[PDB]
């Protein structure tokens, strides 16, 4: 049957692991409430306004899941597992089921509150597949499922950018009478999540969304050695390298030596001219992407209008801390407390550095562009990156490598909008006062992961993933990484080679 | 076709792992030669003499294959990716070929020898796979199949021990007569590979011999808690523990503790009382097992008779050096030179231990014996362990665990036995002589391992065996370890954790 | 007349050793660690004889 008394599903988890597949499965326990009092608003984001970067944002009432990220979908175990015996791995099919749904009111008499059960309160569910909305994910963000099943899940409010500020700022002049500027305003599209079709749902009904993924595979095969190097030394080669007369030294034709010969190969793009700029507060990155068109009026210059583009060395090898990425395990988190820095994970593909002769020596060329003959491997994503990124609709673009590790989808998964359907309440006003609820339910994402098995002609051993690897913490520090701490707390990886990154483990013959 | 210039055989080698079952491959270059002269001689083997230790064999001009040890089969790539990716694994079926025979003859003219290929000699060829003869193959023989498939593989002679030799010393005295000592020789048995058909193949001919196992599995996975520590220490327990009376403290009833429960199993078995005996020519093992009827004469005593038991102590932990299983890599290493050392597991049903308490305090138990409710884990075997041991063949026998971690097959593998057949020479004399001859060849062992994959609910990562568990060696010490020396030497494991041992990585739950 | 096959298991100087003792080179030894080592005994292949 079906009704209140009635649970729509069950619990799902665990991982299921087989040659050509494996089934992650995931069931969480979510809290969303009513954001805005059910309103739409636009309003300026302002830092501490030491400098004029600023942002304008439009706040919706709806919340959203965000299932991106791959320490949602594998355990420590279903991780290790996944990179030590697989080369390559990628997302078939997503599922993803949100039922046993409780939306209850809250009553609150003074300080004490109490929860009672309406049963007749719905709420909204909308998924947003061919991307007509705004997306509202994006990478690297702290709205992700997590990774305990048995914590609760807090969904995030969902807002979108109408405008780039600046370009709007209404600054002007009274010389320019900004008249371009104000043409950015007129159209400056507002979205709202009303327009489209959805599902209202009550404690008794539930939902379900399927995704397909077609995309690219993730490697985890490293590289042992350059491409420079995959010549024959102790063959001869039939080249010549004439070197021009330096100062005194005659110029001298000769056979290129036999255990250096020339690589047909090239260090794949980056960029270490740039360094990061200004405070904390303003964006900091050492390049910005930014537009400027023609008659418009920017004041502030420089990272006032545009976003920062890092990590900017793709393949190159961070010379400094800042080129390296970097985040935080905890949202806690702060300047040096619980932040992994990327390192080298070993694999000849990565971590390349070009250097320009001339006579007498060589230097370091700072920023390498695409050029043909290119080769390099991808960031060796670790198990907290995100999975996937969505590729902007444009006309003509380069090769798709994020420098972060995701892969850029043109039409990634759906995002599923939710929000509390709004229960208006009798007042003698306008004050138009609504019903104070919310809902809590289980969301259950099951992905379909496209895996393939490495062989190899090696003989001697590989690395692997070890749990020789972590490190102890918590309170008295005798609890291991990805471990409970007394007080419950759980135990978050202090480095890079924790997380388990892939383009480490398994070798592949260049 | 058939015949010279026509190859028998090709080569074969490498792995296929799956799901169920693993192929591992081999083949190898092997030389075997005239042994004794073509003569059956049973000879005393004689040490320093400076203990009347003394043994008594009879060497046939018989080689044989053995291919009992983990390392033939698997290299550190296979061993690795097996012992990693597999709970357990034992060996269906068995495949030996020997092809591409040659048996040249060896002229030599003074100091320098030439080579000359006859093409009309033959090679006897026989399995026993009934055991009807001895078995030549013994655990942690030198004599197995080489590790790089590239080395020569030099068979060893084929010889067995008649008779006990002290039991049969004839020193006796006058008094006695030695008449029960003399029974024993005149009932020794003589066994001729003769007596058996057997095949003789020539340079064209090849042959086949095709074994099937079954046996008890090879478990990989790990015990993170002992047997006693499997309840929950919030519930309480219902028992009763009484103390006695201790000097003045009086007798005590009270419920048992939460948090330590009885537990109903008990310490496998093990012998930590004795010690080892004498210099290292003599056989100086803790325990020896000897025989010694009635009436005959012993006058060396100790262990002149017998033949020791070591390591003695099966699942107990050792707690001194002599106790732990230790061996050489390499036959060229000398004491301390090249000489691993069993190391802890870190399996908790490997290592036990048992404390008597008296009223004060406890004590532990020097030497247990099989003794109900005792469960243990068998020895961490490394790549470098014998696979199986041959059982004997008696009316009783107890629980087999090998402490050598080796498998007790009744029937193992048959051992190939080979030699040249004798072509005798013309002489005037009695003098018998015959022609000088060898046999090189490529034997291919073919072996079908059963393996099943783990799965686990476990959160965590697990240990896992890596390459960064590796040192350093050769000359200026830039090879790893199962790696070539510039000379071409192999780097051996210098540690039993580069042996890649199993019981370690994978959790199981008790 | 055919050459000898070889090939370069690692980068030379990655794997210099040569360090220091401030650093101590761990992620130097890293790499040699993991240093492939390929024979084509491996593989299954042809024995050949003249006929």
């Amino acid at each position: 049957g079906s009704g209140v008394g009635i649970s729509t599903g069950g619990w799902v988890g665990g991982s299921h692991f087989s040659d050509k597949y494996v089934v992650t499965k995931n069931t969480r326990q979510f809290i969303t409430t009513i954001q805005n009092g059910h309103l739409y608003k636009t309003e300026a984001i302002e830092t501490t306004n030491q400098s004029g970067k600023s942002q304008r944002c439009v706040t919706t009432p709806w919340t959203y899941f965000n299932f991106n990220q791959y320490s949602c979908h594998f355990s420590p175990q279903d991780w290790q597992r996944l990179t030590n015996e697989y080369k390559r791995f990628r997302p078939k099919a997503m599922q993803v089921k949100i039922y046993n749904l409780q939306i209850k009111q809250i009553l609150s008499n003074g300080a004490d509150t109490t929860y009672n059960n309406d049963l007749t309160a719905g709420v909204h569910i909308f998924c947003d597949g061919e991307h007509a909305y705004p997306n509202a994910s994006h990478p690297w963000d702290e709205d992700v499922m997590p990774d305990l099943p048995y914590k609760t899940w807090k969904l995030f409010q969902y807002g979108y950018i109408p405008i780039e500020n600046e370009l709007a700022d209404l600054d002007g002049n009274a010389a320019g009478g900004n008249a371009t500027e104000k043409a950015l305003l007129y159209q400056m599209p507002f979205f709202l999540l009303e327009n489209s079709d959805h599902q209202v749902l009550r404690t008794g009904e539930s939902t379900e969304f399927t995704f397909n993924f077609d995309c690219e595979w993730v490697n985890n095969e490293r590289a042992y050695i350059p491409p420079g190097l995959m010549f024959n030394p102790k063959v001869p080669t039939r080249r010549v390298q004439y070197i021009r007369q330096n100062g005194s030294t005659a110029a001298s034709t000769g056979r290129i030596q036999p255990y250096s010969k020339p690589t047909s190969w090239m260090t794949g793009p980056g960029l270490l001219s740039a360094q990061r700029v200004g405070p904390q507060s303003s964006d900091t990155a050492p390049f910005m992407v930014c537009t400027n068109p023609e008659g418009t009026h920017i004041n502030t210059g420089a990272a006032g209008f545009g976003s920062g583009f890092d990590p900017p060395s793709g393949c190159l090898a961070p010379t400094n801390l800042e080129y390296k990425l970097q985040w935080y395990q905890t949202p806690e988190g702060t300047g040096n407390n619980g932040n992994i820095i990327a390192n080298p994970s070993l694999s000849m593909l990565r971590d390349q550095l070009l250097y320009k002769g001339n006579q007498t020596t060589y230097n370091l060329v700072g920023d390498i562009w695409m050029f043909p003959n290119q080769v390099w491997d991808r960031f060796p994503i670790t198990r907290e990156n995100p999975i996937w990124c969505k590729k902007p609709r444009a006309d003509k673009h380069t090769i798709m490598d994020p420098f972060d590790g995701s892969i850029a989808m043109d039409h990634p998964p759906g995002t599923i909008f939710i929000k509390m359907a709004k229960i208006p309440v009798p007042t003698a006003s306008n004050a138009d006062s609504y019903l104070n609820i919310y809902c809590t339910g289980q969301v259950s994402c099951e992905i379909v992961w496209e895996v393939e098995r490495y062989a190899t002609k090696n003989w001697r051993p590989e690395r692997r993933h070890t749990a020789l690897g972590m490190s102890l913490g918590g309170e008295s520090n005798y609890t291991p990484t990805y471990h409970v701490d007394p007080t419950g707390a759980y135990i978050q990886p202090t480095s890079y080679d924790q997380c388990m990154p892939v383009k480490t483990n398994i070798n592949k013959v260049l």
